[PDB]
DNA sequence: GGGAATGTCC
DNA sequence: GGACATTCCC
DNA sequence: GGGAATGTCC
DNA sequence: GGACATTCCC
């Protein structure tokens, strides 16, 4: 039958989430084959379906449990964090340019994810498979503000107080649900909704942009050995390392690290080392390298930094 | 007359305040002459009386007005931010140990700071002097029935505002008051409130000591001009300079300057700078000097370090 | 984006 | 007490 | 918020 | 030695 596809998944590095004070206009939610001269956007396709329908974007959470986020999305086209894009009578498909993520603050997570699920189970922005599945009146379609019930209220606070302990405000993943025409119902066929690959928060200390600033000494003895100190952007002690390597013409890169224990991580920013030894003890004249940080958890990199080998 | 003298400050510094997730059991804080071993606590005794009295302590601003501030004390006898122990019938000294700080978050300051001044104009605390000189409607001693008219709400609002924008949150005074028996039997008589030293947080940027953690070379040429590399603890970028001071003969300290821009300060935890040119270029020995972190706006130091001048 | 003040966690 | 994550500000 | 380190009673 | 404050110090 007919469906909804991601063909465009997000971009799921390099985008920052701002928060309410830091306001909008900090750029678009790039896709994930974005590029500075080709520009390009998150995007999904109608499948098996042509003409007029509506499509939905929420943040979701990463875990196994997809439940709603406290982050919202900001931008054209949203309202109270969704996104609501009509979908072209042509033109199956549907692109997501100019979007931005809200980052929430830690205190105001529980009161913005208990008013989201209360919002979802009036509007119908799939109840159950978010909010809880123990809520039963999933039937939606509108009608109208709907109503409230004192069980209900106790199912959303105790949903909200569990799935906020459970939140990581540092990865959020686009849930993009579709809706097709009814019977005269304007738009209620509930197309089963798919959710994107993680996105995480370049501000974050784990995913921010690793860069050497400046190092101490740019030469070193190939018997290793030798201190430095390299000043660089946020890394974190237990999760950085520092190579060197060199693209040999044979095929295989030689690489080396650096040797430092996270008690030589200064203050997040700075990393005193000692050079690993060169795989040529014996050579006679100097050897070009390059070096980089490294992070363990992701082997995000960052630009290389050029090194000299001499002899002895 | 009866009043009341502080027989013990507290300590101006190294006590540092804590927020409320920070918990109790951080220490309290100690009297003037409290050391290691030997601790002591802010104590007062009321002069000229002895019975039963009552003694209350608040937190009150630095400023040219003495004002009420937004920050809380915590620990025994401690309740609503405000400390209340009572001395006698007999002994008139009384000391408080286990008194911390409770450092207010800038977002509740406002609403902190307008609910405590609107109860010092109720019953009369000084309100044209802990509040605003419009409100010199001196209620005290025997008051607490008195109904704000909407223009004293107003003043209090407005006073509110501008001590809020205008609080230093990084330094707080102790304010004693002391009360004894009325006519009938409960506390009544409200002598002089006496204002202690300034207590300053230690967590303040603007007063955590200074301390040059590492430094690449420990050595330098008396030409000057060589770059170094210095790890640091959190400093200000534009309020800081590296001071290679020499104790010579008749004190005459030798002061050279390390060269750098406040860009050459990366991100608080590091500064990389140039040696200046040694006192005479000219000698043959390497000359001990040392080496020290120093803030161009209050002028403390840190460790000093060892930095030996070794010629050509 | 880059940087720091502010609040949190150990 | 030391170190860091979080939030704010430019 | 962990470790250590006392000082209780048991 | 175990439980249980109580404190001190990162």
């Amino acid at each position: 039958g007919p469906y909804l596809q991601i063909l465009e998944q997000p971009k799921q590095r390099g985008f920052r989430f701002r928060y309410v004070c830091e306001g909008p206009s900090h750029g678009g939610l790039p896709g994930a084959s974005s590029e500075k001269n080709k520009k390009s956007y998150p995007q999904v396709k109608i499948c098996n379906y042509v003409g007029p329908a509506k499509v939905i974007v929420q943040l979701v959470t990463n875990g196994k449990n997809i439940h709603l986020h406290a982050h919202s999305l900001v931008g054209k086209h949203c309202e109270d964090g969704v996104c609501t894009v009509t979908a072209g009578p042509k033109d199956m498909v549907v692109g997501f340019a100019n979007l931005g993520i809200l980052h929430v603050t830690k205190k105001k997570v529980f009161e913005t994810l208990e008013a989201r699920m209360t919002e979802a189970c009036i509007r119908g922005y799939n109840p159950g498979l978010l909010v809880h599945s123990d809520l039963a009146y999933l039937q939606a379609e509108g009608g109208g503000d709907r109503q409230l019930t004192d069980r209900e209220k106790e199912i959303i606070r105790q949903a909200a107080v569990q799935q906020t302990k459970e939140m990581d405000l540092s990865v959020v993943r686009l849930m993009f649900t579709a809706f097709l025409p009814d019977s005269t119902g304007s738009f209620t066929r509930r197309l089963e909704p798919v959710v994107s690959d993680a996105i995480y928060d370049s501000k974050a200390p784990n995913a921010s942009n690793l860069k050497i600033v400046r190092m101490d000494r740019t030469a070193g003895c190939v018997t290793g050995g030798e201190e430095i100190y390299l000043l660089c952007d946020k890394v974190q002690k237990d999760d950085i390392q520092i190579r060197f390597y060199e693209e040999e013409e044979n095929g295989g890169v030689w690489e080396g690290f650096g040797d430092f224990s996270p008690t030589d991580v200064h203050r997040q920013f700075a990393i005193v080392f000692k050079t690993p030894k060169y795989k040529d003890v014996n050579i006679t004249k100097p050897a070009s390298v390059f070096v980089q940080l490294r992070r363990k958890s992701d082997l995000e990199t960052s630009e290389p930094k050029p090194f000299l080998y001499y002899p002895e």
